[PDB]
């Protein structure tokens, strides 16, 4: 049971590496689906072995949006 799901991505700016239990590892370049962009902080991500784990909103770059239309 888990209400609320969205489709947003970020890419990361820099590269970075989970030093804690609750952090998500990832490169310069990398990008992570289902983005909630909390009002706190840390937001939640999935990333290849990595799922919903916290991670640095300063070190990744919205992606997901409309960049023509």
């Amino acid at each position: 049971g888990s209400s609320g799901s969205s489709g947003r991505t970020v890419k990361a700016l820099y590269d970075y590496k989970a030093k804690r239990s609750d952090e998500l590892t990832f490169c310069r370049g990398a990008l992570i689906h289902n983005v909630s962009k909390e009002p706190g902080g840390w937001w939640k991500g999935d990333y290849g072995t990595r799922i919903q784990q916290y991670f640095p909103s300063n070190y990744v770059e919205d992606i997901s949006g409309p960049s023509s239309g």
